[PDB]
Protein backbone atom coordinates (compact mmCIF):
# COMPACT_ATOMS: atom_id res chain seq x y z
CA UNK A 1 0.00 0.00 0.00
CA UNK A 2 0.93 3.49 -0.11
CA UNK A 3 0.16 4.21 2.64
CA UNK A 4 2.42 2.07 4.02
CA UNK A 5 5.19 3.44 1.74
CA UNK A 6 4.61 6.56 3.81
CA UNK A 7 5.02 5.42 7.05
CA UNK A 8 8.56 3.70 6.20
CA UNK A 9 9.30 7.23 4.86
CA UNK A 10 8.85 9.11 8.04
CA UNK A 11 10.36 5.83 9.92
CA UNK A 12 13.34 6.56 7.67
CA UNK A 13 13.31 10.23 8.36
CA UNK A 14 12.91 9.54 12.34
CA UNK A 15 15.97 7.25 11.92
CA UNK A 16 17.52 9.96 9.85
CA UNK A 17 17.43 12.99 12.88
CA UNK A 18 17.83 10.15 15.48
CA UNK A 19 21.11 9.32 14.22
CA UNK A 20 21.93 12.84 14.38
CA UNK A 21 21.06 13.49 17.78
CA UNK A 22 22.62 9.92 18.76
CA UNK A 23 26.50 11.75 17.00
CA UNK A 24 25.60 14.73 18.67
CA UNK A 25 25.53 13.10 22.11
CA UNK A 26 27.56 10.66 21.81
CA UNK A 27 30.28 13.68 21.06
CA UNK A 28 30.33 14.76 24.57
CA UNK A 29 31.70 11.97 25.89
CA UNK A 30 35.19 12.17 24.01
CA UNK A 31 36.52 9.83 26.79
CA UNK A 32 34.58 7.15 24.83
CA UNK A 33 33.56 5.94 28.51
CA UNK A 34 29.63 5.15 27.12
CA UNK A 35 30.85 3.91 23.39
CA UNK A 36 30.77 0.32 24.76
CA UNK A 37 28.85 -2.41 27.04
CA UNK A 38 30.52 -2.30 30.18
CA UNK A 39 32.51 -5.66 29.75
CA UNK A 40 31.31 -8.38 31.69
CA UNK A 41 35.03 -9.66 31.67
CA UNK A 42 36.69 -6.87 33.45
CA UNK A 43 32.97 -6.36 35.42
CA UNK A 44 31.99 -10.18 36.05
CA UNK A 45 29.38 -8.94 39.00
CA UNK A 46 28.24 -6.28 36.76
CA UNK A 47 24.72 -7.78 36.09
CA UNK A 48 23.88 -8.72 39.78
CA UNK A 49 23.97 -4.81 39.77
CA UNK A 50 22.79 -3.43 36.50
CA UNK A 51 19.74 -5.10 34.71
CA UNK A 52 19.38 -2.85 31.98
CA UNK A 53 22.45 -2.42 30.44
CA UNK A 54 22.78 0.27 27.74
CA UNK A 55 25.81 2.16 25.62
CA UNK A 56 25.95 3.77 22.28
CA UNK A 57 26.85 1.27 19.95
CA UNK A 58 24.23 -0.75 21.32
CA UNK A 59 21.78 2.29 20.93
CA UNK A 60 23.62 2.91 17.29
CA UNK A 61 22.90 -1.09 16.27
CA UNK A 62 18.93 -0.45 17.37
CA UNK A 63 18.86 2.71 15.30
CA UNK A 64 20.11 1.63 12.37
CA UNK A 65 17.51 -1.94 12.88
CA UNK A 66 14.97 1.34 12.55
CA UNK A 67 13.78 0.29 16.08
CA UNK A 68 13.27 3.49 17.86
CA UNK A 69 9.78 4.34 16.96
CA UNK A 70 9.34 7.63 18.66
CA UNK A 71 11.78 9.92 20.49
CA UNK A 72 10.44 9.02 23.51
CA UNK A 73 11.71 5.22 23.16
CA UNK A 74 15.39 6.37 22.30
CA UNK A 75 15.45 9.21 25.04
CA UNK A 76 14.46 6.16 27.21
CA UNK A 77 17.67 4.06 26.42
CA UNK A 78 20.23 7.38 26.63
CA UNK A 79 18.81 7.53 30.24
CA UNK A 80 19.78 3.93 30.47
CA UNK A 81 22.99 4.89 30.32
CA UNK A 82 23.31 7.84 32.71
CA UNK A 83 21.34 6.02 35.16
CA UNK A 84 22.89 2.68 35.24
CA UNK A 85 26.56 4.82 35.51
CA UNK A 86 25.50 7.08 38.18
CA UNK A 87 24.27 3.92 40.48
CA UNK A 88 27.16 1.26 39.87
CA UNK A 89 29.93 3.87 40.17
CA UNK A 90 30.62 5.71 43.27
CA UNK A 91 29.92 10.03 42.99
CA UNK A 92 33.24 10.38 43.41
CA UNK A 93 34.48 8.49 40.46
CA UNK A 94 35.22 9.52 36.71
CA UNK A 95 32.42 7.20 35.51
CA UNK A 96 30.19 9.05 37.92
CA UNK A 97 31.43 12.46 37.07
CA UNK A 98 31.28 11.55 33.46
CA UNK A 99 27.63 10.54 33.13
CA UNK A 100 26.37 14.25 34.92
CA UNK A 101 28.39 15.53 32.19
CA UNK A 102 26.60 13.61 29.52
CA UNK A 103 23.61 14.07 31.44
CA UNK A 104 23.70 18.07 31.54
CA UNK A 105 25.03 18.85 27.98
CA UNK A 106 23.04 15.88 26.61
CA UNK A 107 20.01 18.15 27.62
CA UNK A 108 20.63 20.76 25.01
CA UNK A 109 20.59 18.53 22.33
CA UNK A 110 17.92 16.50 23.19
CA UNK A 111 15.55 19.46 23.89
CA UNK A 112 15.40 20.92 20.20
CA UNK A 113 15.09 17.19 19.01
CA UNK A 114 11.68 17.07 21.15
CA UNK A 115 11.26 20.53 19.37
CA UNK A 116 12.18 19.22 15.48
CA UNK A 117 10.02 15.64 16.10
CA UNK A 118 7.09 17.73 17.01
CA UNK A 119 7.55 20.46 14.13
CA UNK A 120 8.51 18.31 11.23
CA UNK A 121 5.84 15.81 12.74
C1 LIG B 1 30.22 3.24 31.98
N1 LIG B 1 31.36 2.51 32.48
C2 LIG B 1 31.33 1.94 33.69
O1 LIG B 1 30.34 2.03 34.43
C3 LIG B 1 32.48 1.14 34.15
C4 LIG B 1 33.53 0.70 33.40
C5 LIG B 1 34.50 -0.08 34.10
C6 LIG B 1 35.68 -0.67 33.63
C7 LIG B 1 36.46 -1.39 34.50
C8 LIG B 1 36.09 -1.53 35.84
N2 LIG B 1 34.97 -0.96 36.31
C9 LIG B 1 34.19 -0.26 35.49
S1 LIG B 1 32.70 0.58 35.75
Amino acid sequence: SMEQVAMELRLTELTRLLRSVLDQLQDKDPARIFAQPVSLKEVPDYLDHIKHPMDFATMRKRLEAQGYKNLHEFEEDFDLIIDNCMKYNARDTVFYRAAVRLRDQGGVVLRQARREVDSIG
